[PDB]
């Protein structure tokens, strides 16, 4: 019975009021039925999750906009709870984010992250870099203009493990002066670095934490603006297992997310990336 | 680094063999992978999984070929086991069990089943299709074939129509040039060997756990190539997510099976509601 | 600028005018914006056309609804004019029908229309007959359930050519009652026809007359309650001939004499399709 | 009756003879019907055409992998002539080069180009600048490693526009030699431009011309080791005019003074991209 549109307005509601909430990992209907019947207020399709089911591959930008986009529909189609997409660094260039935009919120859900992260991985550069906040501010400017339903809400995201607090405070202004609806941080250390990366922001603030010990009193997020946590895809490392049991006992023949790492390959595609791209 | 056409050929050789081998469920690149390690000879992509997988919906031919065409694709990416499609009715008449073969065989599937049911739900039950039509859309299914490495399966149903009628047919699609029969609702040991007795191509059994037939090297015999167990895999992963959210939440859980937690995110109220309202 | 939903508005605005309107054939992106920079009130996206497009195949139901819905999709990221989808049958029986509304409302179509023809090709048969009255109603009735946006416009269409006048009349109205937002009518022979059909509707109708010259007056086909008349789809025959004249020149061939439409049924390879209809469908 | 597989061997027979021969334009399962019984030896399926097609967008690689897959894919339902596809910069780093590769042998392609244009265009830094050599090369070995039939024909192209003719020469030698069955060029300006670039290259050329006048003479071309000729997509701009004029005579407004692919252009919006990567994709 919930619209579209009536699930950003709930997810908006979530983000209007003066506490923080888990989200639950939410990959297709199944688990969005689930995420919901459990009483669950938001959920999170990741860009990782996606790529393990459409391709059993490594979260390296594999994956087309169109597959990305038929994840979400399918999702969209059962979802009574408000969906975040993790839409990665928006499929190419400012243009790029566009569709990006335009695909997602047609696709039906509630809430999308842009980053800036340099995707996909560069040539000869093994490490993992942003581009500049020009750059940056181009791309959340390019996905506001593209959205439609207002009540859409766009989330700029950056990487605080990569660079100096002095950086992430310059991005993350850069891009709420931008117009962003919200700010995604991944990489956050404790308090002390929250607290250096909130005090000039007034828009929420979306975490991904992967269960960071340091950053467990709820009560102490809300009250520095964060609306979000995201602890990870545990929900379907422990799918993978248990489908890995099953078929294990029925022939006779790691931990969860052990056992998900490994059949991504991930040996193969660091032979590849050696072997063409360095 | 097997290509379609060489997992095509390791499928035909098990089906030459003197032995019948059992399904991995393999619904998904993830599970193919997971198979292949387990060292399972040939896996099994079912109808009712993609439904779950794409739609969390009953095994109601809700799923459009392009939808269930994709789930092979993205499992033939990957595949090291040849894995047979369950491909229903082949979505339509013979002219588009021609498309579904097609479709089916690009995305590097290596045998599939045509059945004979008649779907989806007619405005009635459980029907068959006529055995006239029924060997049209496999005549048609063969003809759609390019890769004759490819086999394809000619399905019925036996728990309903009596053992006669299930010989007719079956016959009557080893006669129009089917590599194989596929049979679920096979009682024991006695009916099998009864629908088995003027067959003269590999066959293959749904028996969903059935304990009256547990025998292999006695299924062997008798012309079994090709055993399907089910797919509790695709439940166990189902239970595993709901437990780890239900955990994470701090709410307190069912007490329902894999199975009838599976069962339940299908919404089958709703489309039973449906079904009584726009269809009777 | 026009939302999914706007387009809806300028659609229903159209139906509530007292004025006819003719369609433009929009296929595909470039089409749509043909069409609306044209000044087109509307435009309809054809099964038979996608079916060219999507496959090069006649109009037997080949394509899927996923396929239908790419088309679909294609158009709706570009239409400034609102579209009308010819879903067929649902693609399938009432619960396919669900499906069908919510991925083409979803798609951005501005208004569908399910027809009670029995698709696909049923073994045998050699005619292409109708469902029952009864799974018609049924049909009708979950597409309006599966709707959400509710300036989405559902449209009944029958068959008004092998079955009797009366047989059609009873049809449209079970399809008025169980609460369609207008008909549509294949295979009117002339205004004497319209008249005994248009008499107890008072939901707009729809006309598909493939140029039929006996229908051809728009004042007085509004007055029986018509609303969007669609002449068919020569602008996509005329692409094709198009496509053909520049490749044989291209290549320096010879011309070719077919014309148009007669070039378009050719590359469905028609001798072929029928060839396995009475290879596999026939006793 | 032709197999994927058959199609490519046919071909290979092309670029084993002593002729040049000329592409019809492929970009959907009609148009592929047309082009084999005009008797057509090969077609191309243009990724601009693909643009046009699923966006009417302009050439600015806003298409997805999986859109130009599926135009492929309803074009190898029913070819029965081999046709090349232009797979732009393989959609992504060499990784996503190896889908690429992937996605369109399975769609049945008999042949596709992977070009070493910096793709999509960079924020400020120039739509046309192509990757290090390096990379092309990395992106040409792992198209060939990703390739699973022998038959499909792996093509290297490269732009001879902006680029200096010891470049061209030292990236398509570069190609070569990572074991391309072909290099293909864009941008050619004459015959002294073709000769220089040919010099050295022992496997098959494929030239895109867009009409060149400078470069029309078949038997000189496969005497310098030009086997393929894509002259442009003229076919499908004659299908937009054609439906153009169609409607806007069904409207009674008056015809249209511009050519086909004037009017082709006028319907992608050219102006609103444009503004947009002004906005969006420059310093302010
Ligand atoms: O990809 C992911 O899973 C994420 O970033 O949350
Ligand atoms: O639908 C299924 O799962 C089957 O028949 O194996
Ligand atoms: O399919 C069509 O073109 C129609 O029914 O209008
Ligand atoms: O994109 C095109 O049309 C090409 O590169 O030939
Ligand atoms: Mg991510
Ligand atoms: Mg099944
Ligand atoms: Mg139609
Ligand atoms: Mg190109």
């Amino acid at each position: 019975r919930a619209s579209h549109h009536e699930l950003r307005a709930m997810f908006r509601a979530l983000l209007d009021s003066s506490r923080c909430y888990h989200t639950a990992s939410v990959f297709d209907p199944m688990s969005a039925r689930i995420a919901a019947d459990l009483g669950f207020e938001c959920g999170i399709l990741g860009g990782s999750v996606a790529s393990l089911q459409v391709l059993a591959a490594p979260d390296f930008a594999l994956i087309t906009l169109s597959e990305f986009v038929e994840q979400a529909t399918r999702i969209g189609r059962v979802a009574r709870l408000p969906v975040i997409a993790d839409a990665d660094h928006g499929y190419g260039n400012a243009l790029n984010v566009m569709r990006t935009v335009v695909e997602l919120e047609r696709a039906g859900i509630a809430a999308l992250t842009i980053e800036d992260t340099l995707l996909p991985a560069q040539f000869g550069r093994k490490s993992t870099d942003l581009i500049c906040v020009e750059e940056g501010v181009g791309k959340i400017r390019a996905a506001l203009e593209a959205r439609v339903d207002p009540a859409l809400t766009i989330i700029a995201r950056t990487n605080a493990e990569l660079i100096d607090v002095d950086a992430v405070i310059q991005r993350t202004l850069a891009y709420q002066e931008a117009g962003a609806d919200g700010i995604c941080l991944v990489g956050v250390r404790d308090f002390a670095h929250l607290e250096a990366i909130a005090e000039h922001l007034h828009i929420p603030l979306m975490l991904v934490t992967y269960g960071n010990p340091q950053l467990r009193d709820d009560a102490r997020l809300a009250r520095l603006g964060v609306r979000v946590v995201v602890n990870g895809h545990a929900a379907y490392f422990a799918a993978i297992k248990a489908t890995y049991d099953c078929l294990r006992e029925e022939r006779g023949a790691l931990t969860a997310s052990e056992l998900s790492k490994k059949y991504t390959f991930p040996e193969e595609y660091q032979a590849w990336a050696r072997d063409y791209m360095e």
